């Protein structure tokens, strides 16, 4: 750690990531700004109602952050507590939120590598329509910035340059291999194990979000839960293995060097993408590094590795870590 050096790092791009962050919200900025006023209708100060506490909290609203599937995030300020937080809030159904809200608190009480939400809020029914936006509001750490945006900021301006920004680099790769390496210690698996559920803290930890989708290893489920262009071809009802988070470890590792995915896969946000929809389409399944940041002998190896199209043969993220590569790559970090 390693997270004091990354911790100083991201504070130096704030700027840059921030107008990236804000190009990103254009394009669906007709959902943000009617999720906006569904929340925020006359001011910036509303006043919700904890379901897990029954108190009250007061919610201001700094910015929008961040769409994703059915869903919008803002930066928002408690204003009696002082603190910043993000605010989730879903487009929509009801009895599927619902089980989201059990399911997510019941998997936070459970479980210092997954982003918890904190409260759950209701602005003055919970879960009925409150665009459609549900009237279920997930309070939660606001991360510095996630790796999908992360990537998409280094494609417009390229800034970890020089031997700090190669130190970053092998930071990212150490912290996803802790990361996975810490699921599967303890038997676990997340189908979304991608760059938009992986987040920078502001200390400069990596965190995965998302916490109501992480199973037991063996899990059966809904295949769709994997994000298509992140599914190994065996997802493409499911068995969610460790082997899918060391293909999806892989994709990620090589996104840090080379920022679009591999075999061609559409990587939205980067110029330097292919357009391949998915591995159920016919392309090249060669693992390819020309157009990479160059990357050490012992990085493409772990990607290539974790990248084996057999599952039954895929490095798996703990077995990675007794590697001679994850040994150099650690003692490369330490010795920076």
């Amino acid at each position: 750690a390693g997270d004091s050096f990354m911790r100083d790092l991201l504070k130096r791009e704030e700027e840059l990531i921030g107008y990236c962050r804000e190009e990103a919200l254009k394009e669906p900025a007709a959902m943000v700004e009617a999720v906006t006023a569904t929340v925020w209708p006359q001011n910036a100060e509303t006043t919700v109602d904890s379901l897990l506490s029954q108190g009250e909290r007061k919610l201001k609203l700094v910015e929008p952050l961040r769409v994703g599937d059915r869903s919008v995030v803002f930066l928002v300020r408690d204003v009696e507590r002082l603190e910043d937080f993000a605010l989730k809030v879903f487009t929509m159904s009801r009895s599927e939120l619902e089980r989201l809200h059990e399911a997510t608190f019941a998997a936070a009480r459970l479980l210092r590598r997954l982003l918890l939400p904190s409260d759950a809020v209701a602005v003055q029914p919970p879960f009925a329509q409150l665009y459609a936006v549900a009237n279920y509001l997930l309070l939660m750490p606001a991360a510095s910035v996630d790796l999908e945006l992360l990537f998409s900021t280094l494609d417009f301006v390229y800034v970890f340059r020089g031997d700090e920004g190669i130190l970053a680099l092998h930071i990212l790769t150490a912290q996803l291999i802790r990361l996975a390496a810490n699921l599967q210690s303890k038997g676990l698996v997340h189908g979304h194990f991608t760059p938009d559920n992986l987040f920078i803290m502001p200390d400069g930890r990596l965190m995965l979000g998302d916490v109501s989708a992480l199973w037991k290893v063996g899990t059966r489920g809904p295949a769709s839960s994997v994000p298509v262009t992140y599914a190994p071809r065996e997802f493409l009802t499911a068995t969610f293995t460790h082997a899918l988070n060391a293909w999806q470890l892989g994709l990620s590792i090589y996104r840090v060097w080379c920022l679009f995915l591999p075999f061609g896969l559409v990587t939205p946000g980067i110029k330097g993408s292919w357009k391949r929809p998915s591995l159920r389409v016919p392309g090249t399944d060669s693992l390819a590094f020309g157009s990479c940041t160059p990357l050490p002998d012992f990085v493409k190896t772990l990607i290539g590795r974790f990248l084996n199209f057999d599952r039954r043969r895929r490095l798996l993220p703990l077995e990675a870590m007794e590697t001679p590569e994850f040994l150099q790559l650690q003692n490369e970090i330490s010795s920076s």
